[PDB]
Order: C-alpha cells, then sequence, then structure tokens
C-alpha cells in the first residue's frame, strides 16, 4: 500500500476510457486511433511511452471477424465482449509511471473528445 | 472501474511515498518540506495543485507534542503511529488528475531523493 522510490520493483498504471459513443454516436474513433494499417496508434505509444490498445465491442470494425473470434471461446479475445474502450498501461517507478500516464491519458482525451475548445 | 470522460463525478488520485529515512538516516526531510513555518509546503501546493501532507511518526519533529497527541486517542491523529510519509491527494477529470499527480509525484521526488543528478 505505501510507495518506496528506493523499491526494486516497478508500479503499472492501468486505466480503461470508454470510447464516448453514447455522446457522439456518429464519430469513427476506433478509425481515427488506429490510424491508417495502425500508425497513428503506433506513433501514439511511441511519442507518450505508454501501452495503448483499442478494446471492446466494435474495436476491430468488422462485425463478422469479431463475432467469429468471440464464438471461438478463446480467452485472449475475450474483451470483445465489453463496452469499447482505450487500455493505457505503463510501468516505471513512481514520477516516470504517473508522468507516462498523465501523457498518455491527455493525448487519448484528445481523441475522445473530439470537439474540445483546441 | 472504466473511466468515462463525460462523468459528473471528479477521480480522486491518492499515494502515500515514504520518506526514505533507510537510506538517509541523517537528512532532515520534514524541515526542508515543511520550510520555515510551513512556506515550502504552502508553495509546493500552490506551484503543483495538489494536497500535500506530512504524515506518520516524526512528521511534527517534537517528540513530546506527538507522543501527547497520540496517547489522546483522538483519531484526526492516528497517522503520528505509521512510518513517516508523504501523503497526496489529487482530485479532477482523468486527464487533470493524473497531470497533478505526476506534477506532485516528481516535485516531491526531488525533496525524497535529494542527491538525485539535478
Amino acid at each position: 500500500n505505501y510507495l518506496d522510490l528506493f523499491s526494486h520493483k516497478n508500479m503499472k498504471l492501468k486505466e480503461r476510457v470508454l470510447i464516448p459513443v453514447k455522446q457522439y454516436p456518429k464519430f469513427n474513433f476506433v478509425g481515427k486511433i488506429l490510424g491508417p494499417q495502425g500508425n497513428t496508434i503506433k506513433r501514439l505509444q511511441e511519442e507518450t511511452g505508454a501501452k495503448i490498445s483499442v478494446l471492446g465491442k466494435g474495436s476491430m470494425r468488422d462485425k463478422a471477424k469479431e463475432e467469429e473470434l468471440r464464438k471461438g471461446g478463446d480467452p485472449k479475445y475475450a474483451h470483445l465482449n465489453m463496452d469499447l474502450h482505450v487500455f493505457i498501461e505503463v510501468f516505471g517507478p513512481p514520477c516516470e509511471a504517473y508522468a507516462l500516464m498523465a501523457h498518455a491519458m491527455c493525448e487519448v482525451k484528445k481523441f475522445l473528445v473530439p470537439d474540445m475548445m483546441d
């Protein structure tokens, strides 16, 4: 429960941020985040230093393929059942970890709140 | 468990960072953090936007007064029994909250790792 700055173990920070399909029914979030063949999400991870994944129903934008992978029972695909969301995962010592989480959280906001006033 | 960027509720982030008395037995952390009549910790909170408190055994630097307040049984003083630590508390929407936590965490590190290579 306490943080020890001298601990040999890194801390992990993880968040699941819901893609706000409710508020923006027509906006193609998954495409804008992934980018052409994944270049945006690649870049985004590189720029922020975080693992960032799009998960949940609609994350692969292929109602057919999603159906099939779910139905297969395989647990790597379990997420395809959850609300559509962005999953940020960072590790490091406390200062670095929070800094990275903050960087990623805020870049991700820019994507999920697309009409925010620059 | 999910974060909703449009939730009406703020998130809270809290950490307890141990003051590393083990690694720096002689350094007067509590004085350097508090400052003359609390000006450093005041400033620090103002600059970072976080609530920051020094708690635990030695936080008041008055072995006598600490003894007395503990002994009194009063729960506001319960912390005086815990390892000496800095308690950071932030609230806000996810982007702001992480940003604030990161700011505070990292300023606090500068105090708790005093010989870090600038």
